[PDB]
């Protein structure tokens, strides 16, 4: 039963032309999951981020509508966001509980299925503790408002980084795995714009040429100290890009990974984000004349270049590829950041949703066991 978590950005629906996203261009049958970011804390009351994303709010559930099994969830923080409205959160009880009270209440209110907290990222011996803490509150409350309502408990997942020394420095493996849901890994980002080197934005495995320190920021090693430091196999839900991480190129002669980059890349026409572009912006930057599409065998990704511009991204093959690993590998699922980066239009020139319908076409009969 492999789970599908699927990420609608809110800003999305502000994006110009095509690019425009709202909730019923989601396909109800593709994500068994779909959580909405971001809202933002009011006062340490999580609240809605902008005055009409309510009526949003409205329009993402009832997805349910036309599929009663679909899960819709809310989520709370992400990049942006940062760690101090959530050190504040949880510097004291009052606050903290309170919090958990009214969140309840506002997620009844809305008839949201659950809780996607996305602290970026606790770090620290008291960061740990706080997030700990916050965590099982919130799950016991839920469990506890589920018997005394007599209604599903609110699920509760988090969002979580991929690199291992983020993982030691912020993150109570064994102890958050007992009160998520789901644990949400988001593998991606591991190279991009911050960098002034050309490097790959999800790779699954690493180069052989690689020093071991960044043999360790892949898919496959990421995902397995997860393992390796307490995390059940089967709430591990392996994150998944629809976008790719863009550069631009200090010499159009060296477009090989490692190859010395100035900063991110040009921002794609409707996501506006110098460092990385859609699947459907993607897709219109390999149509323009001699790009050239690059497959990276030992990281199993993609890679494409023009000009001074390169990226690194997934496909539909590199996606397969990933989902291999994954059954292979016994996790519970995936989670996709975003589904409105996917080419829902079916404007590249394969199916709607492509990338997700190859996730799950070979996702197709995997039961996930023990
Ligand atoms: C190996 C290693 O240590 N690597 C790290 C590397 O992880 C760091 O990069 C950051 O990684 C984290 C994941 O660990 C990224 O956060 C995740 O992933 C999503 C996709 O990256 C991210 O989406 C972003 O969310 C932002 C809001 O928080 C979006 O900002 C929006 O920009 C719009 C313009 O483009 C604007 O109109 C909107 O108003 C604005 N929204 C808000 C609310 O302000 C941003 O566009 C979006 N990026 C996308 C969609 O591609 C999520 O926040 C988050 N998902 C969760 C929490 O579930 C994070 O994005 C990475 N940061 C950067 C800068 O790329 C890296 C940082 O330097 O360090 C390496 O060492
Ligand atoms: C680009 O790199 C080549 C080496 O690959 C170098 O010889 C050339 O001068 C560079 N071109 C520039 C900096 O314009």
């Amino acid at each position: 039963e492999p789970q599908v978590l699927c990420y609608l950005t809110s800003w999305s629906s502000k994006r110009p032309s095509a690019g425009r996203f709202m909730p019923e261009n989601v396909d109800p049958t593709l994500c068994t999951h779909v959580i909405y970011a971001f809202a933002t804390l009011k006062d340490h009351k999580l609240t809605e981020a902008d005055e009409k994303d309510a009526d949003m709010y409205d329009k993402v559930v009832a997805l349910r509508e036309k599929n009663p099994n679909l899960k819709i969830l809310l989520a709370i923080g992400g990049w942006a966001f940062g760690s101090t409205p959530f050190k504040e959160l949880t510097s004291n009880v009052f606050r903290m509980n309170q919090f958990v009270y009214e969140a309840i209440e506002f997620l009844r209110d809305y008839q949201f299925n659950g809780l996607d907290v996305d602290w970026l990222y606790p770090r620290g011996a008291d960061d740990r503790a706080a997030f700990v803490s916050l965590l099982k509150e919130l799950r016991l409350a839920f469990e506890g408002e589920a018997k005394t309502s007599g209604q599903p408990r609110l699920l509760l997942t988090a969002a979580v980084p991929a690199s291992f020394e983020a993982i030691a420095a912020g993150y109570d493996v064994p102890e958050i795995s007992k009160y998520l849901d789901f644990i949400n890994v988001m593998t991606y980002d591991f190279h991009g714009q911050w960098e002034r080197q050309v490097g790959h934005n999800s790779p699954l495995f690493p180069l052989e040429s690689a020093t071991s320190y960044q043999k360790k920021l892949t898919v496959d090693y990421s995902a397995r100290e997860w393992v390796r430091q307490g995390a059940p196999k089967e709430k591990l839900m392996i994150g998944m890009p629809t976008y790719g991480r863009s550069f631009t190129l200090i010499n159009d002669t060296q477009f090989d990974i490692g190859a010395p980059a100035s900063g991110g890349g040009q921002a794609g026409r409707f996501t506006n984000e110098a460092g990385f572009m859609s699947y459907y912006e993607i897709c219109e930057f390999l149509r323009e004349d001699n790009t050239t599409l690059v497959w990276d065998n030992e990281q199993m990704v993609p890679f494409a270049y023009r000009e001074d511009q390169w990226v690194g991204f997934d496909d539909e093959r590199s996606l397969k590829t990933k989902m291999a690993w994954l059954k292979e590998e016994g996790f519970g699922g995936i989670m996709v950041w975003s589904v409105d980066m996917d080419d829902f239009r079916g404007s590249c020139g394969t199916g709607k949703y492509p990338l997700i319908t190859a996730m799950k076409q070979e996702l197709s009969g995997y039961k996930v066991k023990l």
